[PDB]
């Protein structure tokens, strides 16, 4: 079967045959859609299809489809997969996997660099202290002195599920929320959970409003141990305004490397439940979402004093304004500091340019719109007015539940 | 089977039941998700008859009463002999106020319990149409105090009998592909401009050229007729701090009257529906002025703000869809035409959705279109997850008519 999908901005029409290759489900049905919902231990018999897709896809790429090496290497994992109830990568496929997971994150506006993607591989590492040292070299890496490298890495898989690798913090990087008696947030206000355990674990918090956490590393299903990211490793910009000098007193900064780490990576069937991975930021997650966001630093107000513009009435666009100047101090003071950094305008410019190349090549590139489309400014950009489709393709990043809800304490 | 969904921002859960009455098909499946897409006899009538009269019967508090079974039975009876049947005028505006209530794309749906309904069923002629529509026209603009209504034509027999307004809304602009090879006026409008003239309306041949109404009644071949112009209420643009604003030579019409849909209600099928509003600001001034395909007008705007427009990263972009977005605003409301901004608009929408669910166990929304075209996250549809399906009755899109008309 064929999906055709429009862009209503230039009547370009694709059409796309790829989704004939999920199986996973979406949450919805023929009577109900369920796009904007956020949130919508592997037997012997479940796992040879499971290995036995992925291989078959690799070798497709590689050209070797049904070769001797292809069919030697489906025995091999069957065999393993019998003696020992699972199987191991060999390192080009865990490569090409993890990039395949980026490639196929339906969520992701970035994709059109999924092919450069360095790859660590980590599944040598036994405690918590491996865990640390590998994150600073991936930290240090990716960051290189501003110049932003994508990077990944990899922890040992999933074997029973009582001794997974996890990294507790939602992404390595992220500022300390701390709650106060008289109910206001000093920091961020996303943390103040992760935070609260991490002093109970006793890490000595400064309580100010930009605090780098401390990473909380379990490896092996262990308890989890507080390390502090050499702070020299940690590169931060000061966030100031090309004509405002005002807002520089804001006192507003923020971190250069987005890294989520909470997500599981699942290759072939096998279950990464540690695989941080890092980019660089589109302008409007920090200046849109972490700024403005009412749940979080919640700047708006403070700016749009500043500015002097008429509160009294939403239909000045007070808050529209002062949105548009924060996202413009965001994008200025990372390019003065050099820092890789996207407009929204440039982002999804090229997430069509990678869509159309990938409904070319590929025969389709699952999208959800509703994360796609950038959190300001909406239809002027070219993605507001692409039809896209979503659905789930294996490898994949999956959402799995916070440690701290599931971890058994050794104590 | 029982569905929650959660608003991120404040951690208010909602359950939904309602969407297990949910009738027709979404183009979801578990495989595939298609919210983005615009687009996704006897027998077959009683059944949605008598869906729709328990629903009816219900919200009166008379279920299961004589009156109820005794309907039902004279409806059960016209549908055997006649083949169709007749709505009374409570059940027709009950359809039609239900039909908006049930409209998931639409924010302003708190308002969906004040529709004034006006009952064309015995309008025959087109010209009878015309004069239905300008009294809608006039009686919704109320001389911008606007208020909503809907006029409802007779329903479809066989299918080679329908009333159609050709108009998408009662009011809009001409287009015209010109000699240069860009387009004067409204580019949404070219395909319906040139059946006009064909038809033989004599176009002004400018920017804001207010078109004729094409009217199909009985099936017959459509006619023009000129809207009066003094019933057409137009607000020029200006902006409160830019002098240079009123030079761009902007307007927009004040009713927002969509003409082109089909209303179902309980298996009747109304295809000349013709309903009116008030405007969200954004509708005009981030799509309708600011649209690649529409009026385009970003670049002149930039350029006379004196922005820096080589890099995409100064947000010049951004910086003048507000201005122009403020200037829609302040334009509507120093006439004293009856607008709402994207901010109200929301808040009052998630105000109507926490009613829906507490008062009759959900609301269908459609996220992708709920969420306004600028400024998404700072208002706070953004953070509600919604559900959509689809409920009856409803208002449904259909084929254009010039594709379906034979001359
Ligand atoms: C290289 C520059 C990149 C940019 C500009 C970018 C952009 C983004 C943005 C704006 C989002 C939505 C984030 C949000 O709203 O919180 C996102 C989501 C996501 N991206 Fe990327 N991305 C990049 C690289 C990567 C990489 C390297 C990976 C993995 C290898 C990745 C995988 C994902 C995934 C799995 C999501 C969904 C996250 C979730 O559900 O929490 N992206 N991307
Ligand atoms: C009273 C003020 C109203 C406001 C502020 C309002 C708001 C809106 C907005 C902003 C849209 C999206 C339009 C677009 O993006 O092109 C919309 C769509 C829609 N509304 Fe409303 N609405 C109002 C009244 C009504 C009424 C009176 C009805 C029916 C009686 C209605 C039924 C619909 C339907 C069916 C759609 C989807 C139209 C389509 O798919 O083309 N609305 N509404
Ligand atoms: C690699 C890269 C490039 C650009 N940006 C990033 C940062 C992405 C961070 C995502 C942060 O999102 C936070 C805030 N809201 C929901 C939460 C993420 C999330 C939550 C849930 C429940 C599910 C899900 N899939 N994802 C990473
Ligand atoms: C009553 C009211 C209140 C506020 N605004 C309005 C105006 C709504 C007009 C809708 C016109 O929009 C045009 C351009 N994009 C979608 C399209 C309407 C539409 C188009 C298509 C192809 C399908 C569909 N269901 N609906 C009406
Ligand atoms: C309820 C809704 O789906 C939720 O707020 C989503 C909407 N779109 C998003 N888009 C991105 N990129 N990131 C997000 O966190 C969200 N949140
Ligand atoms: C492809 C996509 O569905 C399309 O551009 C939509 C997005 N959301 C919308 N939302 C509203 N209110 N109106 C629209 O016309 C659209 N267009
Ligand atoms: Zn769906």
């Amino acid at each position: 079967r064929f999906l055709k999908v429009k862009n209503w901005e230039t009547d370009v029409v694709l059409t796309d045959t790829l989704h004939l290759k999920s199986t996973l489900e979406t949450g919805c049905t023929e009577h109900i859609c369920m796009g904007s919902i956020v949130l919508p231990v592997r037997t012997k018999d479940q796992l040879f299809p499971l290995a036995k897709e992925f291989l078959d896809q690799y070798y497709s790429s590689i050209k070797r489809f049904g070769s001797k090496a292809h069919m030697d290497r489906l025995e091999e994992v069957n065999k393993e997969i019998e003696s020992t109830s699972t199987y191991q990568l060999k390192d080009t496929e865990l490569i090409y996997g993890a990039k395949h997971a980026w490639r196929n994150a339906s969520r992701c506006v970035g994709r059109i660099q999924w092919s450069k993607l360095q790859v660590f591989d980590a599944r040598d590492c036994t405690t918590a202290h491996g865990m640390f040292n590998y994150i600073c070299n991936h930290v240090k890496y990716a960051t290189n002195k501003g110049n932003l490298r994508s990077a990944i890495t990899i922890f040992p898989q999933r074997t029973d599920g009582k001794h997974d690798f996890r990294v507790w913090n939602s992404q390595l990087i992220r500022y300390a929320g701390y709650k106060q008696p008289d109910g206001s947030t000093l920091g961020d206000p996303a943390n103040v959970q992760f935070t609260e355990i991490c002093i109970q674990q006793g890490w000595k918090a400064p309580r100010g409003r930009f605090d780098v956490l401390p990473l909380l590393l379990q490896a092996n299903g262990n308890d989890p141990e507080l390390f502090q990211i050499p702070p020299e490793l940690v590169l931060e910009v000061p966030i100031r305004h090309p004509k405002f000098d005002w807002f520089k007193d804001l006192g507003l900064k923020w971190y250069g490397l987005p890294a989520v780490s909470n997500m599981l990576l699942e290759i072939g069937g096998l279950e990464f439940s540690a695989c941080p991975f890092s980019g660089w930021y589109m302008g409007t997650e920090i200046g849109v979402r972490n700024y403005c966001d009412n749940s979080r630093y919640n700047i708006l107000e403070e700016v749009a004093k500043k500015m002097d513009l008429d509160m009294r009435k939403t239909s000045s666009l007070w808050k529209d304004q002062a949105l548009v100047e924060i996202n413009i101090a965001v994008l200025y003071s990372f390019q003065s500091d050099k820092v890789t950094i996207v407009d929204h305008h440039s982002a999804t410019e090229s997430f069509i340019k990678h869509m159309e190349n990938e409904y070319r090549c590929r025969g389709g590139c699952p999208a959800d719109w509703v994360w796609i489309v950038p959190p300001m400014s909406g239809s002027i950009t070219p993605v507001f007015h692409q039809e896209m489709l979503n659905y789930r393709l294996t490898p994949s990043f999956e959402y799995q539940p916070d440690p701290w809800n599931t971890h058994v304490w050794k104590g």
